C-alpha cells in the first residue's frame, strides 16, 4: 500500500511523407496489454478465458503466470488495435491493465520499403530513414509517477514529472508517384529478363534530391515475418560493383578539358586489342579501326578510351571521378551504406591507367553512379545527395566546365540516337542521353543516363543483376527500363518535350 514507480509516457513518432506530403510512415494508436501476476494469482479461474482472448494455450499461459508469480509486471500482448484491446479489458480480469502507445504503419508497403525502413516493437528506428533520422522522428518520452500497492495493484496517479515531446514531421525527397512507377517497371524488367535482383535510382540533377530509389527483391515492412536478408538488402546503397563502361563519359570529360582532344578526333582501335605488358586490353566488339570520340562510346571500345587515357594521364581522369563522388562518402548517413573504392597512385602505371578509363579496378554503388551522372547532367555542377526534400538548393561545386559538360551531353545523346546506338533508351517525344555497360561479380546490366538531353532535369541509373533470359548487355536489358521510367518521370514533372516535330 505504498510504492511510487515511474512510468514512461511514449511520444508520438513523427510522420514521414514523400516530397508532396503523401504519408509513408504513420504512427498508429495501439493498445498494449500487460498484467500484474500477483493479482492474476487471486483469480486463477479466469485464466482460460484470458488465455483464449489472447490466443494462448490454456496450460502454457498458466505456466507463464505461475513462473512469474512474484513479479509485478509482464507483457501480455503488444500493439493491439483499440477495438481488440478494449475487448480484453471488457473481461474485467483482475490484474489486466492497458497501455496506450503507437505503432508504425506504412501505407506504401514494399514500394518504398528500403528507403523508409522500419521500426521495431519499441517504436525505435532500425533501418532506412527511420534509423537515419531517428532522433528527429522519435521525440522525447515523458515521465509520470503512479502509486502501486505492495501486491502490485495500481492505486492512483501521483504526478507527471516530464511531458512527452512528440516527434517531428519529415518530408522525404522521394516522389511516391515516381516510386510506384520505378517499382513496377523494375519488377517487370526482372520477370521479362529472368533476373533475380536489381535497383533503380532517380535523381533531380538541379537539387540533388533522390526522386526514387527501389530495390528488388523487396519486402512488406508491415509484416516482416520470415524475412530473408536478401529482400532487406538496400542494394542501391550497399551493393558495390565495377561501373565499367558507364564511367567512360567521365574519362571523356577529362580528355575534352585537357586541351588535346575534340569530338571529331579519330582513334585507331584496330584490331580491337592492345598489349600492355602481359595484360591485353580487349574490346567486346572488334570490327572497327578508326572511330571518333562519339563512336568510341557507341562501340564502347576499351582500346579507344585507354589510348586517350595514356595521352591525357590517369590523374585528370581520377580527379573528375573523385570530385563527382565515385568511391566517396555520400553523406546521406544511411545504415549499412558502402563507399566502394576509387584507387589512387603516386605514379599511375600504364595498366591501371587503362582499367580506370573503362571502369575496372574501381567500385561504386548505384547511388554514386546516379550522383555522378547528375553532375554531368547539371552542366558539370555537382550537388550533394539528399534523401529529404530540398527547399533551399545548396551551392554546388563546378566539377566539369559547362562547355565540356554540354559537349559530353550531346555525345551521350548521340549514343542513344545515332545509328548503332542504344535506341531502346530513347524516350518518345524527348531527347535522351546515356551510356550502357556491364558490371561483373554472371553479369550486371547497367544503363545510366539523363533527360532531356538538351536541358537535363532527371538522371537515372538502372541495375539488373544477372539476366537469365538472353543477353546480359546493358543496351538490351536495362535501357528499356530507362525509357519507360524516364517517360513517366518527365510527364509527372511536366517537363516540356524537346523532340516534337
Ligand atoms: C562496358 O561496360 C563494356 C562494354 N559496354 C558496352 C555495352 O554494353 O554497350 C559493350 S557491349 C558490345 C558493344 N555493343 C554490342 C551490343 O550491345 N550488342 C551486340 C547488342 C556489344 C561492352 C560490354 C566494356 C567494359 O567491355
Amino acid at each position: 500500500g505504498g510504492s511510487v514507480r515511474h512510468i514512461a509516457i511514449p511520444a508520438h513518432r513523427g510522420l514521414i511523407t514523400d516530397r508532396n506530403g503523401e504519408p509513408l510512415a504513420v504512427s498508429t494508436p495501439v493498445t498494449t496489454l500487460w498484467a500484474n501476476p500477483k493479482e492474476l494469482m487471486t483469480a486463477k479461474e479466469r485464466w482460460p478465458q484470458l488465455a483464449a482472448a489472447l490466443g494462448q494455450d490454456t496450460k502454457l499461459f498458466a505456466d507463464r503466470i505461475e513462473q512469474n508469480a512474484e513479479r509485478e509486471f509482464i507483457y501480455l500482448v503488444r500493439g493491439l488495435t483499440p477495438e481488440q484491446g478494449e475487448g480484453v479489458i471488457a473481461l474485467k480480469v483482475p490484474g489486466v491493465y492497458s497501455i496506450e502507445e503507437f505503432r508504425r504503419f506504412y501505407p506504401a508497403g514494399e514500394v518504398v520499403a528500403h528507403a523508409v525502413g522500419f521500426t521495431d516493437v519499441d517504436d525505435r528506428g532500425r533501418e532506412g530513414i527511420e534509423l537515419a533520422f531517428d532522433e528527429w522522428l522519435a521525440g522525447v518520452p515523458g515521465k509520470r509517477q503512479v502509486l502501486k500497492d505492495r501486491r502490485g495493484r495500481v492505486i492512483k496517479d501521483v504526478q507527471v514529472t516530464k511531458n512527452a515531446k512528440p516527434g517531428k514531421t519529415l518530408a522525404l525527397s522521394i516522389d511516391l508517384r515516381l516510386q510506384y512507377l520505378a517499382h513496377r517497371e523494375l519488377r517487370n524488367a526482372l520477370l521479362e529478363n529472368g533476373a533475380k535482383a536489381g535497383s533503380l535510382v532517380i535523381m533531380d540533377v538541379k537539387t540533388g534530391e533522390i526522386l526514387a530509389m527501389t530495390n528488388q527483391p523487396t519486402y512488406n515492412p508491415n509484416n516482416r515475418r520470415n524475412l530473408q536478408p536478401a529482400a532487406m538488402r538496400n542494394r542501391a546503397m550497399i551493393d558495390v560493383f565495377e561501373p565499367g563502361s558507364t564511367v567512360k563519359p567521365f574519362s571523356m570529360s577529362a580528355a575534352l578539358a585537357s586541351g588535346r582532344w575534340k569530338p571529331s578526333d579519330i582513334v585507331d582501335v584496330y584490331p580491337g586489342t592492345l598489349q600492355i605488358g602481359r595484360y591485353t586490353i580487349r574490346d567486346v566488339s572488334r570490327n572497327s579501326r578508326q572511330l571518333d570520340l562519339t563512336g568510341i562510346l557507341i562501340k564502347s571500345s576499351n582500346v579507344g578510351i585507354s589510348k586517350i587515357a595514356f595521352d591525357i594521364g590517369a590523374e585528370s581522369i581520377y580527379s573528375v571521378m573523385q570530385q563527382v563522388g565515385l568511391g566517396q562518402d555520400t553523406g546521406l548517413g544511411f545504415p549499412g551504406e558502402r563507399v566502394g573504392n576509387l584507387p589512387n597512385h603516386r605514379k599511375w602505371p600504364k595498366a591501371e591507367t587503362a582499367t580506370l578509363a573503362y571502369g575496372y579496378g574501381l567500385s561504386v554503388t548505384a547511388i554514386q553512379l546516379a550522383h555522378a551522372y547528375a553532375a554531368l547532367a547539371n552542366d558539370g555542377k555537382s550537388v550533394p545527395l539528399s534523401m529529404t526534400r530540398v527547399d533551399r538548393v545548396p551551392d554546388g561545386v563546378q566539377v566539369i566546365s559547362p562547355e565540356v559538360a554540354s559537349t559530353v551531353q550531346g555525345m551521350l545523346q548521340q549514343v542513344v540516337e545515332a545509328q548503332g546506338g542504344v535506341f531502346r533508351a530513347q524516350v518518345p517525344g524527348y531527347h535522351a542521353a546515356g551510356k550502357s555497360g556491364t558490371a561483373r561479380k554472371a553479369y550486371r546490366s547497367l544503363f545510366a543516363g539523363f533527360a532531356p538531353a538538351t536541358d537535363p532535369r532527371i538522371a537515372m541509373v538502372v541495375v539488373i543483376d544477372e539476366p537469365s533470359k538472353a543477353g546480359y548487355f546493358g543496351g538490351l536489358v536495362s535501357a528499356p527500363v530507362f525509357s519507360k521510367v524516364m517517360a513517366g518521370a518527365l510527364r509527372l514533372m511536366n517537363v516540356p518535350p524537346d523532340n516534337l516535330p
